[PDB]
């Protein structure tokens, strides 16, 4: 005989399974199926449902997905269930351990409004069926809508050494690690085994940075699409002032990156050795008042006013293959490293265009060398004296 | 007490759920499972089955998938359930709205015979596990087998203005939009957010065009494989006369495109700014009687007879990276724009080969400039006077 004390549960008096408690009847079956993992469902050629379910979705966490409800806590929980990295770690060993976890794929099929910077932990693959392209109304992806706009929508994880030798997660929007920081231990990257395939990211107007791709060595992207082609008034368009900011990401590849921006499209700083940006399509949403934008992250030597599609400095030497750059005051601003002019400016066959032939310069090169191959597409501005 | 009138249903008497009707018993459970969406099946770490099923398949619509039965209506129903765009629309706002719908991924794992031109609507991602490569018998993908062979197997959507001011979906095999048409309002593309991975397309012998990539700006492809290596005799091989016809597709990227053709491999016309074709493998199925093939879509300046692997004109300037071209009379025929010779012919390291060294010309350049990088692979024809 089996004695069951008052206040017992099947889980606390032997568990459910052979030799212990066995579910019997329809009510039990319903609950067993409702709270299971799919192991009760057989599949072909063999095995069970749980054997083949490997992707995660925000819907598993009850995200509304209408771009209205604040789905922040659900997105964080989904991410946490994959790799939950504490914001303060004791030492280098602890932070590095988080890059050694199981990687999981996430599928985003609706629109998720969020209001705090999302930090992607290592071991995360994100996918959406197709990438946005000058899309008028984003229907799938992420919509950053914070109170504090002096922030980034998405950011990779980089830990900064504290006075006591401990490491805290970086949460400063303007911060980016340098090759020096990584070398001398002041910064430790916690960004690896991260893959993006078609992520659409829109932001409330005025958000400072779309994506902070910091410390993402070896991390890859395909079809990353930033910003919404909301309408003619860029002042109210759902796109960030700065699309992407990247540093310490050697060996990182961005394939067919799409960026709609207001102030700066993409910025690459410091160590990005061997990184490539192929077939990028980076455009300001029209060039109305573009000449009045003030670059946010730029080398000291660049003091001109005007929006910049691609900015690179401090020794960064990303390879730009066949980029398409539209409606920019400055297509490219590139400065070599201050010390020795290191950092080759490399652009192969840029497709440069601007409505009404409005432009200041295509290649604003500072203290540097370059190899550029033109493809018969381009122009110089309307000012007969200063544009070239 | 609850009174239920004769002829009632749970729906007509309060509905199902808390405080209303609750299903009970095995018979109810079986029907609930059969007619539900998987919401009764819990999955890990939390949530239910319906939360992670996002991919569509023709089997959901009971397609036979044997390459024999006509699966046309079922393929069309699947595409329609994703984005049902009317063949006739009121105005530009109307046609443009259909590019703002949720995108859905489709997985094709069997072989589907169809008999009418399939029109892919915006917001569709097509996937097949692997791509064909000179395969003799196509086991997965689409098989176009129409009564009227003077048609296309697959086409993107482009709307043409009518005299009354309304727009109708183009169904003309020869039509292709130009920059003018787009600027005039005479044509409005309805092809955005389209992604193809490993699609295998085979067609009945005599079919004019394999794929009409018209207006596919920003649309992408990887492993798109056209034509079957049926047998030695090309007159009965299951491949189209013209593999791919493309226009108004600026920023589109075709990665590892594979085309087995009879008359022309790929044709690029008009605006294709910034578009790229990487690692394409284009080949006629043997050069037998190739010199007799008459190009269908070509510039006025090209009057020679012979099959052409790649044809480009009217200002199109697609970047061809490492293409592999085989068994063609003419590897590339390229014409600069009529008015000003615009449109650079760019080919980097083409791998050109042909059986028995049969060939007329590799680069047939008309009113144009070009930048070509040879990789030590090539040849010139057997005619000691005319071949170069």
């Amino acid at each position: 005989p089996k004695t069951v004390a008052p206040g017992s549960t099947p889980a606390s008096t032997g568990g459910v399974g052979l030799g212990a408690w066995i579910s019997v009847g329809d009510a039990s079956l319903r609950t067993q199926l409702a709270n299971g993992d799919g192991s009760l469902i057989g599949i072909h050629p063999q095995g069970t449902l749980n054997n083949v379910l490997t992707v995660r979705t925000p819907e598993q966490y009850n995200a509304v997905g209408d771009g209205i409800a604040d789905d922040t806590s659900k997105l964080k929980e989904m991410l946490s269930d994959i790799n939950n990295v504490p914001e303060t770690l004791p030492d280098a060993a602890a932070v590095n351990s988080y890059m050694e976890q199981v990687a999981v794929k996430i599928d985003l099929t609706k629109l998720y409004r969020f209001t705090e910077t999302l930090y992607i932990p290592p071991g995360v693959s994100i996918e959406i069926p197709t990438s946005n392209f000058f899309t008028r109304e984003c229907k799938q992806g992420l919509f950053y809508d914070p109170v504090d706009k002096n922030t980034a929508a998405i950011s990779l994880m980089v830990y900064r050494k504290q006075p006591d030798g401990s490491y805290k997660l970086n949460k400063d929007v303007d911060y980016y690690p340098t090759g020096l920081d990584i070398d001398n231990g002041d910064a430790i990257t916690c960004a690896r085994k991260i893959d993006i395939n078609n992520l659409n990211l829109i932001t409330a107007p005025g958000v400072k940075v779309g994506v902070k791709w910091i410390g993402g060595a070896g991390c890859t992207t395909k079809g990353l699409s930033i910003g919404e082609n909301t309408g003619s008034d860029i002042t109210t368009a759902r796109l960030p002032r700065v699309g992407l900011l990247q540093s310490a990401s050697w060996g990182s590849i961005h394939e067919n990156l799409r960026i709609l921006y207001k102030t700066q499209g993409a910025v690459f700083i410091d160590s990005n050795g061997g990184a490539a940006v192929n077939n990028a399509y980076i455009s300001r949403l029209g060039n109305t008042n573009g000449e009045l934008e003030q670059a946010v992250y730029k080398p000291a030597g660049f003091t001109e006013v005007g929006d910049v599609a691609v900015t690179q400095f401090a020794g960064s030497e990303v390879k730009f293959n066949s980029p398409i750059i539209e409606q920019a005051s400055f297509d490219f601003v590139h400065a070599g490293r201050d010390t020795d002019s290191y950092g080759l400016f490399m652009v192969d066959k840029p497709h440069i265009e601007s409505s009404g032939g409005k432009k200041k310069h295509s290649f604003y090169l500072i203290n540097t060398s370059s190899n550029v191959t033109l493809s018969g597409v381009g122009l110089s501005g309307q000012d007969p004296d200063l544009d070239s």
